[PDB]
């Protein structure tokens, strides 16, 4: 884990409160004293008390991933301790929390260009992470967190690895083919998010019918006031071919587009889900 991460000094730590409860045990927030003396405020994992060996690898293996990027919209690791106890994970803080939970509590009360912002900046982690040859495979609105300025950042990476049906592609599901272009078809999933305020894809419908659905080249259908171009650029991810599906540079130089000319946006676009006859 120290190869990617620092050891932190446990003495440079304050836990000022308790925010949530995670896998592996409490999400705290609190304050971290730099080298520098600088004070940041950070979020910190603990690792549950009795933990088995397999949890210390699994929790630490987070920071391990982490640690390997630097990138401002990648969830930063300022770093860990192990020396001491209990365990923990230190990494910038993230004051609105999880994008679907923000969204949820702002229904239509962002514009299309803050909602674009918000997109532009996941698909410039996605882009990073590519880059760097880890496919996530859990990317969805779960798993990017937004800050106090509305910066989003991926996070999360515990299923993630060097090269949940609702955010998987056609493919990973058939046969576990996972590649940056299946992380694409998340992102295009994230997309349906945002713009639909944190609604859950597919709903509740049963796991086997979206699996079904989508093989049948059904989609998600345009959440409402949605831009045709952001619509479009769901489909476009959401390609049978994962060949065909644009890759995180050209999401990136698409939002850098809409974000220029926010006329663009303006163009508005049987059954509940569509189907995509392309
Ligand atoms: C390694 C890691 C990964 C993610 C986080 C993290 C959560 C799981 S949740 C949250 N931030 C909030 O929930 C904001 C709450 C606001 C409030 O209580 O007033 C974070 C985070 N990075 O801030 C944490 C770690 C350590």
């Amino acid at each position: 884990v120290h190869e990617f991460a620092k050891e932190l000094d446990a003495t440079n730590i304050s836990i000022d409160k308790v925010v949530g409860a995670g896998e592996f045990g409490e999400v705290c927030s609190g304050r971290l004293k730099l080298p520098s003396k600088k004070e940041i405020s950070v979020a910190i994992k603990t690792l549950k008390v009795g933990y088995t060996e397999k949890q210390r690898r699994d929790f630490l293996g987070e920071a391990s991933i982490m640690g390997q990027f630097d990138h401002p919209n990648i969830i930063r690791l300022e770093g860990v301790v192990t020396k001491s106890k209990p365990v923990m994970i230190v990494t910038e803080y993230m004051e609105n929390g999880s994008l679907d939970s923000f969204l949820r509590k702002h229904d239509a009360q962002f514009t299309v260009i803050q909602l674009v912002g918000m997109l532009r900046g996941i698909a410039s982690g996605m882009k990073y992470l590519s880059d760097m040859g880890y496919v996530h495979r859990d990317l969805a609105a779960r798993n990017i967190l937004i800050n106090s300025n509305l910066v989003c950042k991926v996070s999360d990476f515990g299923l993630s690895r060097v090269l949940p049906i609702r955010w998987t592609s056609p493919e990973a599901i058939a046969y576990r083919k996972f590649t940056s272009a299946s992380d694409v078809w998340s992102y295009g999933i994230v997309l349906w998010e945002v713009m639909s305020y944190g609604e859950r894809p597919y709903w509740e419908m049963s796991n086997q019918d979206v699996i079904k659905a989508v093989d049948e080249g059904y989609r998600l259908p345009p959440p409402m006031d949605c831009p045709a171009a952001l619509y479009q650029l769901m489909l476009d991810c959401w390609q049978k071919d994962r060949n065909n599906r644009p890759k995180f540079e050209q999401i990136v130089s698409i939002l850098d587009k809409l974000i220029r000319n926010p006329g663009s946006l303006k163009i508005i676009t049987p059954s509940n889900l569509l189907l995509d006859q392309s």
